[PDB]
């Protein structure tokens, strides 16, 4: 069992992969300064003996002692985005290259700041021998996500829950166990090329209206880049195993515990 | 100290926070982190023991230090005065805390007038200290489910009866029970 | 090895010389706020005493067994002193594993007691009352409560410190 | 006339740029920390009343007071790619919060190898512009020749010089059909002090759109210099700098290599 | 009348000169960080409306609004170095900050502080400081140094204790230190540039200097066996001279000595 | 071989010991601010693996790991405060080095303490007798040779400079003053000797055979090979020949022309 530190822990998919890698016994340090995260995802977790939460900014050099970083840090404010995708990245791959730790970065399917990230990673791994890794995360739902992020799968669920009409190509979402064991598998994995982690798995924009509507159940009227994981598939063994089904309703089902909280 | 149970509602009769023992939620429909144990410089007009102990102290001699730069904590205040010249249940509240109250209220599920005595003892001149059954409650919890110097110096009073404090307060620790299920 | 802080004080340097007596490596930290030189510099040159000129608001990184805090002299530089210098000596205290006795009279304290709990900290506090009692008793108290077992508070009602 | 700082002001087009607005009259501070510049490129103006030289790395904080910048600090690559993305990037987030704090304009000497650091640079100004209200030039700079310039920076138009000068032979890969477009530096410096008083905030190509065959460059360089040697086996639209600026490269290609031309000798000479 | 700030105001020299500006009602404020310096020396004034003491190191810097910077702040070699260059440097620069003009009190031995000299006229030449440099010669007189080892001081220890006065011929000469002083305020407010010799052109034997001050101690001690100061230039610009004689001096400081003891 | 740190090494004297030291394997780190020093001067070492520039100034602390600190990083004469700057904060500081790392230091001062060098040396004491750190004192006289300034108005580089250009030799007075001159290879010895003695005390690093400076004169202008007109107008180194065994064993025609070949080359450049 290692010490692990998780940037952008207190977030949607930090808070998930901090779930997973506290269940299998690690020191779990999680820096979070709340910009787009929350207490609340973690905070189950607050006053465990093997867990602890920083409010830390990572534009900010940061020294401890952890075997395993996890950069997940990275949020409307361009210039604290900007500042937090290098400066930020910088310094983990600084401590990393300190304590002699392995660094995943979370990177984006966008690429097809995070750009430069991954080559700030790979100039530290060619030059100064830095274990690194470099995930290319597609688009990825579940409990914890913001609800609001303007995304077509987000929408329908909102709009389902609060009785409105369902605003109506294809959109390929994975659920957030996935990405999550694909994080730690390619964590400790020997790849340190770029890795896709998504879903290849398509629907069209109706679909998802359609089946949303069902499993929300509610009286709604509607009106009017596929990720390649076959490096995935072959270097990691890893693929989506959440059928979407189970993984729409545990989404759901905290849309609507957030939906009552607000009244 | 505004992201919290006092400081949310002070915030919004009105209209800087490490959300240790606050939360965003408090004030995110006016949408800075920072500990005020760090100097902080900006121009204005007005469980764990260690971290609250250097909070209420280092904390407070920074405020007082950017009070006197812009114009026991107690004691610091008169003694910046004296030598630098410078001048409770409701929503949004701890429910784990211990309190008489609250412990009947989550047993039984299974502060605006605060936020005026702030007001009225600022922007008066009044520098010294200011203050602001067990039964009964338990058959009343159930049902739903000195100040003198304030009312000289200041002329305040609370004003809102009990039962109209309580229900406001009861909705929002049921509205919390609901979802953590 | 230990530390003194006001060392260079009324009962500070009477509490230095006993030390150095017994040959211990005393250092006095000090400001001279309202501590005189004089108390204390006829030890200024011997192996076991250093004295420095250092406010205790200030960080200081040395490397001591105990800690005799008793520094405490204007009321705004006095209360920076008890809450901020403390504060910065139960930090030493915390860093080199040393036992540090406060010198409490009839906040800091709580800090005292905090760091105990929370950071495993020994802690000695002394509640001492009117010296001119004489001087070379209360060191005796002092001296004698430091090397003891116990943490929670002692008169210097001695009923306490004469039985224990 | 204006106080004006140039990073990377001891290099090849900063020393150029710190030529022409010294003759300008302006009151120019220069801030390199001489990782591939060369204090003799600007050393002519120290002691002069309105110049000053400051060994400075733009990842560290600057704090002086000038009107306009010319962000032009970056290494060249024959190396060392942390300090490069370093100074890419921490360096220009530096110039952009100096620039932000005393109400100047920054023009960053990007490059056209974006079509490491350079691209995240460009968003990082037009970041400032949006959120900060900081006046924004951004120059993509194609292949730039002339005097000062690093001769071992593999380029096609370095080493036939090089070659030439040397009575080597001059190496053609392939066929020397593919076509090359370089500008002298002064055309260059021309441009950026155009668009730096321009008000196109806009990304400006500086290139040369005149192309010749590497076949022709080598023929001509061999000519230039009177060497025996042996022969042996993405083009700048400017269209909106002339438009915009109205700017254009007016240095004939033969002016500009005889004294490039005589740099290299020079250089050699001294080597020897 | 002006805001004087002076280094090393509490010692030996410094405190006496803090009485004079003081006296003349000027606004005094010492900086102090008490390596060989005592608040006695100065502690009549604390408390007072235009004085203000500081426990402060020079090596560190200081930020402070004075118009005069008397710069006399100077066994431990290494700190004692750091102090007469950097502690001179920050003061220079203090004084660049504020446009404030800094006397140096530079020492008769330059015939590091030659080094505190050459900076001040660097200062001088390149940043256009104010700058005043007097070069000091033995001095003596109440709140000197004990047991510093100097010849004066011996020769009052060791009479007054009884011991024999230890002699090692050669001349020395010897100034009183409110002569010093009055020449310290002479030049501040002068505008000399130009090092200026402070001393007592008055030389005086080893031998003598024993058998002297016996006779003013007037003690059953017994004696056993083991740069002449010119001041003309201070004559004429500063119009000043020591004016106290020796025998009263000698007086005044054994009637220190012997309080101490 | 040892892990040397060379402050200054950009410089006149320390490139020429920056070679040595690399010629004997030796890992060199070179620091230095480029302020009278250039790039060039070491540029062929950098690349090498035993071999470190890092663009630094003395008066900013310096923390690296070494064993021996060659401390010649002291600008040349313009700027007098940074030169008292460099001189003491910069010299505490790399003494404040050797004290952490346990290195031995060789300071380069001068025969001028016969500025701010004379309480360099002084530092240097302090420190040995205070925290232990092992010091050396080398009192240098004029040296000569590549790489050196030559607009220092030393009476060698204005002879080398006025024959080269044509100009007519000035000589004020008679010209019967004597001056002493060394080859840089010889003071580098003397320098490496230093740092591997015992000998903790000052020691002279010079050339004792002295010339009046007519004879210089008169001697360049032939060694140029020029038609310049003629117009009008002493180190003691026996410690160092006994206690290191050292002596400039350079002659003065050879020294001579190798200087004059770099000035030629300099003027050449200037053109
Ligand atoms: N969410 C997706 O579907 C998706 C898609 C592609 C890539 N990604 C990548 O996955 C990673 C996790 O994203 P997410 O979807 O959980 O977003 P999120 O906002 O839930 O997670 C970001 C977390 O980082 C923290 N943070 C941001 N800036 C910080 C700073 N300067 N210092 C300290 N903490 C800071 C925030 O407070 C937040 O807790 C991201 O870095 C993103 O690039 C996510
Ligand atoms: N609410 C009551 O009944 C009551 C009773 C007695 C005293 N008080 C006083 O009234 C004030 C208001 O209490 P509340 O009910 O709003 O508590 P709260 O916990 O809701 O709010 C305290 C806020 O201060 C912030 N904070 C704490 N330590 C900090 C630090 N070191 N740096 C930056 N921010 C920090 C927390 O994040 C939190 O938001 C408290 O300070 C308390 O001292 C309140
Ligand atoms: N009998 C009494 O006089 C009496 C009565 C009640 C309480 N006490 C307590 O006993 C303790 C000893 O008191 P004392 O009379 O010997 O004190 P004192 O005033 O004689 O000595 C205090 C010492 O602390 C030093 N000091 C003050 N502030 C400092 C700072 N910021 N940093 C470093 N040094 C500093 C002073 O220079 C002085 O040497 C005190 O802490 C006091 O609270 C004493
Ligand atoms: N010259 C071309 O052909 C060409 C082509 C495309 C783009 N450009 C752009 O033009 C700009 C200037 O190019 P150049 O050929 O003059 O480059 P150059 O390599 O000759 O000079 C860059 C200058 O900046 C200095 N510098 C480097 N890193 C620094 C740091 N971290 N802090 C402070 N100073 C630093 C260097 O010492 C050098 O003087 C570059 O940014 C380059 O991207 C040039
Ligand atoms: N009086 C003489 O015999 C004599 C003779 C020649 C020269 N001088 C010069 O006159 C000046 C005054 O001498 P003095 O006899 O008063 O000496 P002194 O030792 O009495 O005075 C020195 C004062 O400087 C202070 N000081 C020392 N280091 C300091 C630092 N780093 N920061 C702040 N303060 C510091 C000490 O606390 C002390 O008060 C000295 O500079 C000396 O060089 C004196
Ligand atoms: N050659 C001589 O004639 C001679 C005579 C007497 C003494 N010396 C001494 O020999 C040493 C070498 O002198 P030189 O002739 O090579 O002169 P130089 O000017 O060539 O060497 C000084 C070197 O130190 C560097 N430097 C200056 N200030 C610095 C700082 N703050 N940080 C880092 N580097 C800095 C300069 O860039 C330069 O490379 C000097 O200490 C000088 O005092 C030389
Ligand atoms: O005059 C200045 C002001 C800013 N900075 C640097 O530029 C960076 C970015 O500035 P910004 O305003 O974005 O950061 P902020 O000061 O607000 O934290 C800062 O970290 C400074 O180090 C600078 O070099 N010169
Ligand atoms: O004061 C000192 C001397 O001032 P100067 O301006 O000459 O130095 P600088 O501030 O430029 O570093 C700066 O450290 O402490």
């Amino acid at each position: 069992r290692k010490r692990i530190l998780i940037t952008g822990g207190a977030g949607f998919v930090g808070s998930h992969l901090t779930d997973k890698l506290m269940m299998d016994g690690h020191e779990v340090t999680v820096v979070d300064n709340f910009f787009t995260g929350r207490k609340r995802n973690v905070e189950h977790w607050i006053g465990h003996e093997n867990f602890e939460l920083i409010n830390h900014d990572v534009v900010e050099p940061l020294y401890i002692e952890v075997d395993q970083i996890y950069h997940l840090a990275s949020p409307y404010n361009p210039i604290k985005t900007l500042k937090t995708n290098t400066i930020g990245t910088l310094n983990m791959l600084g401590l990393a290259k300190r304590v002699g730790a392995r660094l995943l970065l979370a990177s984006t399917s966008e690429v097809y700041g995070k750009h430069v990230a991954e080559t700030m990673c790979y100039a530290y791994m060619k030059q100064e021998g830095v274990e690194v890794r470099v995930a290319r995360i597609f688009n990825t739902f579940g409990p914890r996500m913001h609800m609001n992020d303007g995304r077509v799968v987000s929408n329908f669920i909102l709009q389902a829950l609060q009785g409105e009409p369902l605003t109506v190509q294809t959109r390929a979402f994975q659920y957030v166990s996935d990405l999550v064991n694909g994080l730690v598998a390619l964590m400790n994995s020997n790849v340190s090329s770029p890795v896709n982690l998504g879903n290849p798995e398509e629907h069209t924009i109706l679909e998802f209206a359609q089946l949303i509507k069902n499993l929300v159940g509610s009286g709604s009227e509607i009106q009017f880049r596929k990720p390649d994981i076959k490096k995935a598939k072959l270097m990691l063994g890893w693929e989506p195993v959440v059928p979407l089904e189970e993984g729409l309703n545990k989404a759901i089902h905290y849309f609507r515990k957030e939906l009552e909280y607000q009244a």
